[PDB]
């Protein structure tokens, strides 16, 4: 029976799912950990203990407890990212799509959803893995992990809420793939982990953590890297925020045991309701509970590890989208609106920069402002909007990633960099937002291949080439098929630093993705803020 | 006689000079002060005591003692700025050009040579005032003033070497024009002072100083302003350099009088030989003995005076040239040469900025570097050369001048700004240097009008419209006679290009870079 598979933890029964006139096997909602509920909250995950009988894996699992975006009720553009299943702390499950007939020992790709480490689900429609698994004939896994306080509350020293448990949930799912994927036709020796945003930062964190390294072969990072300013905090900041969450709930702060005990007595939604109150400053692209540099999951500072080459050395394929910052400006910066061209006055521009770089001193602010202001036309509402868009995206995504690619490449065994700049013809968001953070995902999962979604013929072709690039990279460590005819995606080298645009037009090779601004963000600004 | 004039100090006999197939009156080397020699060295100037008989004013006077540029012997490009006659401490004289027949109460223009306060002469060929005086019919006066230690050694507190005597010499010459120009047909109530580089900074300083305000009507500043970083120093820095000058010459440093008496015994060239050793850093566009903010000639700091509006309120006309920095890079920065394109390597670029902003810390240097480096092509030699060229010019001339123009305009009564970007066709310097610092002067003085100089017809026309803009401005406060040179206003901040093509109006001259040099860097250096 193609649909009946017995794993190290027990039997599982999948379901036959239709896909583009054909069919594939799907194993949805398989548990990989014990429900981190009750006294398990904030605690490191524990392996799912063996069960008897056949586990029904024909339906999606619950999504983890998280903040839900209600800015635009009914609007598909935002709701497509909200939980589409009931939320529950009992959410540590994974989904698998296996080609039919079952391959023998084929390439495996594991998906790690993003969502700022405070949200995300493995069950969104945009993550349906049937199209990719079917078209590229790979075994596609979709994992999950605790987000927000439930997954990253950090009180260093304690073993009840040590921090990074969300990252540990991911590792456990990878350990599960390593031990049972062979039973689904996949080769545990050829697994590629890929994710976007927080998922992309996660992938890079596994590349760094000695405890995750041997659990995968290669890695793909989309609009996210481990060194992003929003992707981690110091143990001190983590404790400070943890204590602040308690204070917000009138918790006994006399000790970690009592604080944790108090927080374990609260209902999920109670934690979530005050989640954003613990942040240091008014800001955008900043999240309360994220990974912490604990000295355990992460031996030393991320930077020192990148400089010494202390990390998995393999091949990586990463990149960013043209307008990474717009999504976040729309939600937290004045002057921005979904139903308007959002021309930003000078007053709001100033406010935006303060909001975008919350940790900067007045001098740092002036520096950012001067670096992104055309003083021959400072009141230009459009230049001010786009300026802010670039500030947010360069600071939070692009430059941190460029820093990462340059450091990694000095020790790695293969780097391929991309710049996704295609505005989908059917985008529901306003034109000013451009190529939005997260909108390359639908192309990666082949949504353009389904006719009723109304993508253009050229968008279907773009999707097919991106999927083939991803899959081929997963299988061999090179997105290009040797001795093939199509244009070749060149390797990123420390000297030439090449990268390609990713759109519907013929390939174009560029060099030094946004070096000017990134030199500012990665070299000059830090030195300025470090002075006094 | 048309050539015999009785001044309040005595009679002077001029000389009839030829000019563009015609003639005009010339009075050369008229003494306006007592020879500041011997015990008068470093001391404020004293008015020239009356003389009997007729003073021979038919030939140029001596040039003040100064460092002489011997970098390119025989090369006319560097030599045209060197003293063209005997140097002597007895050099306080002035020259006048009067149109023939002698006009009545006509407009006067007083020229103040530049030279970084360490050099310059009123006798240079390019300062020949006959062309401008004749063509525009104005009485043209060129004055002189002590430069170097002789004119600016500052030992605040002492009255033997109080500092700023060079500026005081300029003042006495203006005071002399105020009392005697009418006798040459000049109108003392309509006097315009104009100068280039250090000459422009001087003009600016007179606009600021109370004791100078009533000695002129309007002002013109060419490639120089009072607030330039090389134009002045604190009393503390002036004293330090003064003491260090003595040290270099093994002087008794126990007290001011002992220090001064020692320095007064040395021969001129002994002082000049060690002049540069007193600078605090290795650098370019930096000079040893310059004006001092003494609380006397300058009531308070230049900036505070500019904010409170404490200065002469009138009409000003000022501008800069496209490539102000090339000249100084050629002389003190590695990688530059007069006989090559001078592509600057990356290492030399680094060295260059350090030399350009000697006072900046490492963060400041990184800031200047990032601000002027295209990181998509950092190893481009031409881009590094031009970048260094803009750094030196933006920091030392253009931006300090824009800061001055914006501050002045708030209280002034009329501002006219220009951007001179014409590359002379017969220029002897290499092309990489572009529109060099000081090369608009030949156009202001009508040199293109003389055939033998081989300028193009378009350049002659350019020179004529420039002389007319200058002269018309001097006589009415507006370079336009009733394409119009728009007025620079706080709001629109307009300015015009000055070249051989039809006039073009622009706004916010190099505002991007100047925002960096006038607001961000200062703030960054004060914070770190
Ligand atoms: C598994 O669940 C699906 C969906 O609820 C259902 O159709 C199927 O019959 C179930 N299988 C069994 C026998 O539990
Ligand atoms: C990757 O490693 C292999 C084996 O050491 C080496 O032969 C190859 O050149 C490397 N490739 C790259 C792009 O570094
Ligand atoms: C003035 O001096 C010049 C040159 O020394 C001489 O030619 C001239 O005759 C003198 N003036 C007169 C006429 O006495
Ligand atoms: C100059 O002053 C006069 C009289 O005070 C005034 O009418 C005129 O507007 C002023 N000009 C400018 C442009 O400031
Ligand atoms: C990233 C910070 O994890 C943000 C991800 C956001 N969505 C909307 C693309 C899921
Ligand atoms: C200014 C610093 O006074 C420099 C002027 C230099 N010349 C060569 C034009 C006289
Ligand atoms: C990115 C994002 O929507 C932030 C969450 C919104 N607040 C802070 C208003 C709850
Ligand atoms: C441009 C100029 O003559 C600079 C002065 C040269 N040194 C420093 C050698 C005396
Ligand atoms: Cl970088
Ligand atoms: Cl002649
Ligand atoms: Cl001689
Ligand atoms: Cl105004």
């Amino acid at each position: 029976s193609e649909l009946l598979v017995n794993t190290k933890s027990g039997k599982v029964m999948g379901t036959r799912v239709p896909v583009l006139s054909s069919h594939i096997s799907a194993f949805l909602g398989i548990p990989f950990a014990e429900p981190p509920v009750g006294n398990m909250r904030f605690r490191r995950p524990e392996p799912k203990k063996p069960w008897s009988g056949v586990w029904n894996a024909s339906t999606y699992p619950n999504n983890c407890q998280q903040y839900v975006d209600e800015q635009f009720p009914g609007f598909s553009g935002s709701e497509m990212w909200n939980p589409n299943r009931e939320m529950s702390e009992d959410c540590l499950y994974l989904n698998i799509w296996v080609p039919s007939p079952r391959p023998k020992s084929t390439t495996v790709m594991v998906w790690i959803y993003g969502g700022g480490f405070y949200s995300g689900s493995s069950t969104l429609d945009v993550y349906n893995g049937k199209y990719l698994a079917y078209t590229e004939e790979v075994v596609l896994v979709s994992l999950s992990y605790r987000v927000g306080a439930f997954g990253f509350l950090a009180l260093h020293g304690s073993q009840e809420a040590p921090g990074n448990v969300g990252l540990l949930d991911q590792r456990m799912a990878l350990q599960w793939v390593h031990d049972n994927i062979q039973f689904f036709g996949g080769d545990p020796k050829t697994v590629t982990i890929f994710g976007e945003s927080a998922g992309g930062a996660s992938v890079g964190m596994h590349i760094l953590s000695p405890g995750s390294r041997d659990l995968f072969r290669r890695a793909i990072l989309q609009s996210g890297s481990p060194n992003c300013p929003w992707a981690s905090v110091s143990v001190a900041e983590g404790r400070r925020r943890a204590v602040e969450l308690g204070r917000n709930l009138n918790c006994n702060l006399n000790s970690d045991e009592e604080l944790i005990h108090c927080l374990r007595e609260k209902k999920p939604q109670e934690l979530i309701d005050v989640e954003w109150n613990v942040l240091p400053f008014d800001s955008i692209f900043r999240f309360s509970f994220v990974p912490v540099i604990d000295g355990e999951f992460f031996p030393t500072s991320l930077e020192s590890m990148l400089n010494s080459g202390n990390f998995k050395k393999t091949q990586i394929l990463l990149g960013v989208n043209k307008d990474e910052g717009s999504f976040f400006l729309l939600y937290g910066a004045p002057g921005f609106s979904k139903d308007s061209e959002s021309k930003i006055s000078r007053e709001d521009f100033m406010s935006g920069v303060k909001l975008s770089v919350p940790h900067a001193n007045d001098l740092g602010l002036d520096a950012v402002t001067l670096q992104y202001t055309d003083w021959m036309d400072d009141n230009n509402g459009i230049k001010n909007r786009d300026g802010l868009d670039d500030i947010v995206g360069d600071h939070n995504v692009i430059c941190p990633l460029m820093h990462f690619v340059n450091k990694y490449t000095k020790f790695g065994n293969g780097t391929y960099l991309y710049f996704f700049n295609h505005r989908a013809s059917n985008l529901v968001w306003p034109e000013w937002m451009g190529v939005i953070h997260g909108y390359e995902i639908e192309f990666v999962f082949g949504l353009p291949l389904v006719k009723e979604l109304n993508y253009t013929a050229e968008e279907e072709a773009l999707s097919r080439r991106i999927m083939h690039y991803w899959a081929t990279f997963a299988k061999t460590g090179n997105p290009n098929e040797p001795h093939s005819q199509e244009s070749k995606w060149p390797l990123f080298t420390t000297k030439e630093q090449k990268f390609i645009d990713l759109n519907t037009e013929p390939m174009k090779v560029h060099q030094r993705l946004r070096v000017q601004m990134c030199v500012f963000w990665n070299q000059f600004l830090p030195k300025l803020l470090n002075a006094t």
